[PDB]
């Protein structure tokens, strides 16, 4: 009765939440999605027919990042409305709190793919308001279940701050965050701030760290509080840490997986 399982590419994936695909699509045992254009179909036969006809082998929009077989496409919701609506309905399967599926024109979408000889395979994405009155640099961020906890979420969160740096602005993801999203941001912020605290020593203020990382002062403070690296003096949070305590944190299992890194040399983008 609601969609509860999808087939996309070589994966079958169970749903986590309701998504408002048309009612008729929910009635089927599975929903079949083209992994390139994201069209959703009701039958294995209409899916197989589509696979032989469809000419897409990557997302639409512009490839703004490519390094080896990792790529990011920027897709404006006004230029590619149907693709973006399809992506939003797919994402809502895994996001409890996303509420926008059809009115995609105010958004830009950054689609992460991993490329082989067959084409560019969607891993996840994040959406971002073209104009955010609140300074949100991510609206929703979703990594499909088979790629979760494998470094792709870390890449996309880093990528989102790389755009913010290019815009000379700080940014924070729109709340509420998902459960995975919270853990992932907390770990990313800790990593970035600890690595900057290692490389300086260093007369870095919180404002300094915000300008260097595009992480907001508030998210830096809440992170530094969770690491017990801040003292408070007459109304001001101030950094307080030894080089050694910084290394103790970084030696921990959390920060030991080799990251897929965002190479600024491979990013092609300027503020619109
Ligand atoms: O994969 C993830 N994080 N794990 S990760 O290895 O990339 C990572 C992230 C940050 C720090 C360290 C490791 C990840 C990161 C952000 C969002 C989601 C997500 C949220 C709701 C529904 C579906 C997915 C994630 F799954
Ligand atoms: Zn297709």
């Amino acid at each position: 009765k609601y969609v509860d399982k999808i087939h996309i590419g070589n994966y079958e994936i169970d749903a986590w939440y309701f998504s408002p695909f048309p009612e008729d699509y929910g009635k089927q045992p599975k929903l079949w999605l083209c992994e390139y254009c994201l069209k959703y179909m009701k039958y294995e036969k209409s899916y197989r027919f589509h696979l032989g006809q469809c000419q897409w082998r990557q997302p639409p929009g512009k490839e703004i990042y490519r390094k080896s077989n990792i790529s990011v496409h920027e897709v404006d919701g006004k230029d590619h409305k149907i693709y973006c609506q399809n992506l939003c309905l797919l994402a809502k399967l895994f996001l409890d709190h996303k509420t926008l599926y059809f009115d995609v024109e105010p958004f830009v979408f950054y689609i992460l793919t991993e490329v082989d000889r067959q084409g560019a395979h969607i891993v996840g994405y994040f959406s971002k308001e073209k104009e955010s009155p609140d300074g949100n640099n991510v609206s929703c961020i979703m990594i499909l279940p088979p790629y979760q906890r494998r470094g792709y979420g870390r890449f996309l969160i880093a990528f989102s701050y790389e755009l913010s740096k290019l815009e000379s602005t700080v940014g924070s993801p729109e709340k509420p965050l998902s459960d995975l999203g919270k853990l992932s941001y907390r770990s990313y912020w800790s990593w970035v701030l600890l690595e900057n605290l290692r490389d300086f020593r260093g007369t870095l203020s919180i404002k300094d760290l915000s300008q260097m990382t595009s992480i907001t002062q508030n998210d830096i403070i809440s992170t530094l509080q969770s690491l017990n690296m801040v003292k408070y003096w007459k109304g001001q949070h101030v950094i307080c840490v030894t080089p050694k305590l910084v290394e103790e944190h970084l030696k921990s299992a959390q920060y030991k997986k080799p990251p897929i890194t965002v190479d600024s040399v491979c990013l092609k983008w300027a503020p619109p």
